[PDB]
């Protein structure tokens, strides 16, 4: 492992959330040559790399909508990765550009369930709503499975404001939807959410707080906006995070379910940096992935820069 050359791009918020400044100087001492690369040179000038480990998710998005520094840097990138397939990337970009979409990343879990034919696991119903369309906009959501009440997100899963939320309960609160946006049926879970952290192989379930439950159907209570980060932060204290009672079924997730979920994502995308945010119906029983996010904050988790040299160590490998 002595002699092994790693190079990364990630934000400087990403890097201080992650800590990943002291993790990289945890690999020099491993015997690596850690590299910070710069994209304004061309990587071959920075090479040759063993590993890259990258989050260009928000160059990726500039580059969509035709900034031309952006689309220079993802071409660099790219023609590099063609000249050496002898460097491993983490994670490959086509994942980066699903999982940056709520809306390509909630059809691809979809499918996922429909491959693994397992009644334990659902998806809540969801649709992309570019427009609200008059006094009668439920009836297009009613023709998507979509019912009271559920939840507005951003459409692109990155970036300022893509943790701001709002649940609507009836007719009233359709105000609160601010399009374009991805609307998701909202799931009683009895304010318990399982973050499950993937790093290659190695996995960590993360039990954090979430919404509480409300009355399924139509309530007559005014819509709610929130911060989904803040919400089940390792500890957030809301009034949206007290709950009531326990209702319907309260289980704990079965291990083997994540486990089968996270292979089907690491075949489906190459990805091997990433989150699932699972919850528990308690109204079938089932598991319910409601999000999922590309190279996470690994907040607090046990263990992780001990679990992020094994899976660096375990790619070179091969
Ligand atoms: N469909 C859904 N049902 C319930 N909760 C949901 C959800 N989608 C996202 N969440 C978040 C969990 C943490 C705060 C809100």
């Amino acid at each position: 492992l002595k002699g092994k050359r790693v190079g990364y791009w990630l934000s400087e918020k990403k890097i201080k959330k992650l800590n990943f400044q002291a993790f990289a100087e945890l690999c020099r001492k491993r015997g690596m040559e850690v590299v910070q690369l710069n994209l304004s040179r061309p990587i071959e000038e920075q090479g040759p790399l063993d590993v890259i480990i990258h989050k260009l998710t928000d160059v990726i998005l500039e580059a969509d909508q035709n900034d031309s520094q952006s689309l220079e840097l993802v071409h660099r990138f790219q023609e590099y990765i063609d000249a050496h397939p002898e460097t491993i990337v983490l994670d490959p970009l086509p994942a980066i550009r699903t999982l940056l979409d709520r809306s390509k990343s909630y059809e691809l879990i979809r499918k996922i369930e429909a491959y693994m034919e397992d009644d334990r696991i659902c998806s809540p119903p969801f649709m992309e709503l570019t427009s609200l369309c008059g006094d009668d906009t439920m009836r297009l959501l009613e023709k998507n499975g979509l019912t009271f009440p559920f939840i507005c997100k951003t459409r692109v899963a990155h970036g300022t404001n893509s943790h701001e939320m709002a649940i609507v309960f009836n007719q009233e609160g359709l105000n609160a939807i601010q399009p374009p946006c991805v609307v998701q049926n909202f799931i009683n879970h009895n304010a318990v959410l399982y973050k499950v952290f993937v790093v290659g192989e190695s996995y960590t379930v993360v039990q954090r707080p979430s919404l509480k439950n409300f009355s399924a159907g139509t309530s007559d209570r005014e819509s709610i906006f929130f911060n989904s980060h803040n919400v089940s932060k390792p500890e957030s204290s809301s009034v949206l995070t007290e709950l009531d009672k326990i209702e319907g079924v309260f289980e704990r997730p079965s291990d083997e379910v994540i486990r089968e979920l996270s292979r089907a994502l690491r075949q489906a995308l190459g990805v091997s940096l990433f989150g699932i945010d699972i919850i528990i119906n308690n109204q079938t029983g089932q598991h319910a992935v409601i999000d999922i996010n590309a190279f996470p904050g690994y907040e607090g988790v046990s263990e992780f820069f001990t679990d992020l040299l094994n899976h660096i160590a375990t790619v070179l490998q091969g």
